């Protein structure tokens, strides 16, 4: 039922699958003329949820449906198990001449862990010859083509080691757990009658964070299950149906969100949906500033750099590392980032912190361009030991000078402040710093805009009140403000059985005025 | 598994290339008692019957041992193959362990001829979990008698990791290291997995290909050269994604894009100091680069390749900033190839290998006079000395004295303060006046050549043609006190106004640009 359609995000998955194991066995003759010899061995693995046999099962869609000129038998490893000496062995033999006789195949072996376990002096003679002549039937009846073996499993050391040989299985193909959620959340709801907004499941797909396809799809049923109790809170304790119209379990904006919130669900995290309009602005001007000194997000016509460096400074609470520098991470996504601050370098015991400050460094060498985060350098600093400081230096300087990889850093003190070690390694010459300023008139005034009003009326003189808010928040950081929203919002809470007006104002216009943060 | 594994029948000594001396003395061993079973008993022999293989990862290790098993079953059919790999859910449990060595060498006696293949003892027998395994092994191959025959084939990636009882004649007697292949070797291998192919390539072609390639093993080659046929292949048909099998033929463009797209087995795990001079710099420091090699030969007479040497020292000392530890160091190591280099960094130190900093610089100095000539590095001399406690100073201190005299070991040292400036211990041991000391400094031409292959050609990609010159002029009048990174940089804030205006068919609006750039630009 599935054609490469209900397969979401793996845009260069299927790139690489296709070619190397399915174009050899599509066009098998092109590959007899250089001679590369490709493995007759392939896995799936990975992290649990990433729907692997379900690949399989398009493959053979995909080679049955045509002229038959490659095909697939679905097999499993796992119900595959005989409990008699040798019963169980004729299956591959036969199967990898049943798949011969009309080859070329595909054929997908589902947790081959107890098929061919790890023999041992526990496991069971039964067991044992059919692991051992196991291998011989799959190291014996390949090599020439042209059934190429997939299986799939959870684990990697879940297997034989006599299977992972020269000439043997060998390939892996690595399945892990965002953009993949547009298409998912396009395609599962492809037959929906209360078809949902696409900002609607745009949402969902946000909220959605930790889930890996599965739960994706049960999350939906879930959502229309407690429609079905909401619309009809009465199934509960009824007689048989009588009269029900079941349509009117349309799903809306708080079907799912009341939905979300019954089950349990890296430094880059984009603003909230009251943030936003406060910071966006910020966001969007150190994104061009980053534009413009890192130009990656002989011969002329490729992009280079000399050494991406940049600094944000501002005055405490100015929200710099609080809640700009993870928004910018998010908003720079599609590059590897790699955090260096206190919990994740003496968070770890069995190691020096030595130990684990130059993996980081090379690994991220290894993925260039990558993105390198140091949190609080004012402070950082000052943390660690004489040896630490001269490690980081050298291999800061090993980097190659035209290596695209940047050093991200935020820092609370201004920029003549900081210890001279730090000083002369910032070039505030060049465009490496970066100042952070308060929010304008504009952005003051829209960020009472939901409140004020909003959701009030839901079942004038405030509008004086609104512009004395203003009047006096000219300077007030990001804390008092926030601090004063929610104090605010608490009292339009604090009257929500209360029809009668002027006596809620009256309190939240003398709180305001009461409101002292000098 | 102790079955045979069906090798390939076409490993027969004619995929292995630049081991000829390890075969030489390898056939010895096996083949000759066997095939001239007269002339080992004209008085007494008994040759021997084990060898170690050691070193690096990724030189072959294997290759030969599988053409040497497929090479044997020759004549004498069949000799027995038996393939078994240390730590593999046997060690660390007991007493499991000893019942299945001794089956295996019962059974090989039973064969009688075998090669018997542990491969990575290191997690076998380290230096009553692993007392018990250790002890029934080596009795075990000591039970073996002298004609065997049986011939059992160790091999690992570092020594230091072998019981020392093991190391005595009689079981693994002689020790071969296999070091990573030098340009001829690297010309043959690649002479060798391109034998089948009907393009073949020209001879300059393929010295040109052996000089490009520095730090690779063997399956690096394999790897690009599988590579750029697909690349090839991808190239030419596009429309396919029946068949024509008639254009596919590989050309240049698609080497390089294939160099492109991995990196070598050297930046992955091995981690070279050496790193070749950048190609966008070469033509500022290359005149350096062979002056410093002019003056390496008065003391080091080993790199011009009687000999005799007298403790090689060496240390260039320059402004902090000139380039001594960046640009110029790797490129005199690179240069300086078929010597191997250990090397002594802060990274290397402590990072890696956690034990006590006491260790790892005496493993060193070992093993680089084990294998002399070699290279002994430790860059920024006057930031290493003052990080590490006494202990290690009066370790390596007296470690440079038990070295014998005439050995080839060479010292190579950068620096940035001048040299009464380091510390007084540091000073007591380079002899300026024995000529050990290079001092380092910045012409004209040099950087005019660095700029008008930048100024006048890749910015005529209407032109003037002829501010062009009086710009040049101007701007290398300007840069006659920066030092290497400001020099480098300009070169970087030119070309991105350039690429700032790609699309801009008039190259006019452009010209006042830099024009007032240049002015703008502060050191
Ligand atoms: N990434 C995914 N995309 C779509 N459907 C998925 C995905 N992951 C799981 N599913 C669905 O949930 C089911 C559970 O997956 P499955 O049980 O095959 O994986 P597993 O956790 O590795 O378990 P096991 O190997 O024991 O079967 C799948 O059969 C499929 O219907
Ligand atoms: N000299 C060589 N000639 C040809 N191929 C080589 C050579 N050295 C290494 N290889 C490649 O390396 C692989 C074997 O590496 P191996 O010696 O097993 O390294 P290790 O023993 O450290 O795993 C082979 O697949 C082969 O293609």
């Amino acid at each position: 039922s599935v054609r490469f359609d209900s397969v979401g995000g793996l845009s260069n998955h299927i790139a690489a699958l296709k070619e190397m194991v399915v174009f050899p066995l599509l066009y098998p003759e092109v590959f007899e003329k250089f001679k590369i010899q490709p493995p007759r061995g392939c896995l799936f693995y990975g992290p649990p949820g990433t729907g692997k046999t379900l690949v399989a099962r398009a493959l053979a869609n995909e080679c049955s449906q045509g002229d038959k000129r490659v095909a697939f038998f679905m097999r499993k490893g796992a119900d595959c198990l005989s409990k008699w000496v040798g019963e169980s062995e004729r299956q591959l033999r036969l199967l990898f001449d049943q798949a011969y006789q009309m080859r070329p195949s595909i054929i997908f072996f589902d947790q081959i862990d107890g098929l061919a376990p790890v023999r041992s002096s526990r496991q069971d003679q039964i067991h044992s010859s059919i692991v051992s002549t196991l291998l011989a039937l799959m190291d014996g009846l390949d090599s020439r083509g042209e059934i190429v073996v997939i299986g799939a499993t959870n684990r990697l050391d879940s297997i034989d080691p006599a299977l992972r040989r020269p000439g043997r299985f060998d390939r892996e193909f690595l399945f892990s757990l965002k953009e993949a959620r547009k298409e998912i959340l396009k395609i599962h709801t492809r037959d929906w009658n209360p078809k949902p907004l696409d900002t609607f499941l745009e949402e969902l797909a946000e909220n959605c964070v930790g889930y890996c396809g599965a739960d994706i799809k049960s999350i939906c049923a879930e959502a229309a299950l407690c429609a079905l109790r909401r619309r009809y809170p009465q199934i509960y304790t009824t007689s048989e149906k009588l009269q029900l119209d079941l349509s009117s379990i349309n799903i809306s904006a708080k079907d799912f969100e009341v939905a979300m919130q019954k089950m349990i669900p890296s430094p880059g995290q984009a603003l909230s949906t009251v943030v936003k309009p406060l910071l966006q602005n910020t966001v969007d001007k150190i994104l061009e500033a980053l534009q413009r000194v890192f130009p990656h997000a002989n011969a002329c016509y490729q992009p280079m750099s000399f050494r991406p460096r940049i600094l944000i400074v501002g005055e405490p609470g100015f929200g710099q590392g609080s809640h700009l520098a993870p928004a910018v991470i998010h908003a720079l996504e599609k590059f590897t980032v790699y955090t260096l601050d206190i919990p994740v370098l003496f968070g770890v015991s069995t190691t020096s912190p030595e130990e684990t400050c130059a993996q980081v460094i090379r690994e991220a060498k290894r993925t260039a361009p990558s993105i390198v985060y140091v949190p609080h350098i004012h402070v950082w600093w000052e943390i660690v030991g004489p040896t630490l400081k001269a490690t980081f230096t050298t291999l800061l300087q090993n980097i190659p000078s035209f290596a695209p990889v940047l050093l991200l850093a935020t820092s609370d003190k201004p920029h003549s402040a900081l210890p001279e070690e730090v000083q002369e390694l910032f070039i505030r010459d060049y465009g490496e710093i970066f100042n952070v300023q308060l929010p304008d008139k504009e952005e003051r005034t829209k960020f009472f805009e939901d409140l004020i009003l909003k959701q009030a009326a839901k079942p004038e003189r405030l509008k004086n009140l609104l512009k004395t808010v203003v009047k006096k928040s000219q300077n007030y950081n990001i804390f008092q403000l926030e601090n004063l929203y929610a104090v605010i919002s608490q009292c339009i809470y604090r009257h929500r059985k209360d029809h009668d007006k002027t006596s809620l104002i009256q309190k939240m216009e003398q709180e305001v005025e009461n409101f002292s943060c000098s």
